[PDB]
């Protein structure tokens, strides 16, 4: 699918395998988002480094 | 891990092996949760029923 990229005004297309799209945010504070792009399995939240998967286009 | 339930007044724990939360919502307009729980994999999704993951207590 596509998947948007750090700066979302621009997306990539996803390697197969690639299932998935997802965010990469900072809890220090508020959810800065510090990574995003096209993921096979959904990554398990850290303290302080949250995962959130979606499967739509551009949807991250 | 901590999931909220379909009301979200409410929240369960989850099984071994269902290590993320998850919000499965309808497109037809508004966006609208018909489930929410506990999950192994985030279900990849459908032209009418998307799926978002998280995995920190009660994000779902």
């Amino acid at each position: 699918l596509k998947c948007n990229k750090l700066i979302p005004i621009a997306y990539k297309t996803c390697p197969e395998g690639k299932n998935l799209c997802y965010k990469m945010m900072l809890a220090s504070k508020k959810m800065v988002p510090v990574k995003r792009g096209c993921i096979n399995v959904c990554p398990k939240n850290s303290a302080l480094v949250k995962y959130v998967c979606c499967s739509t286009d551009r949807c991250n």
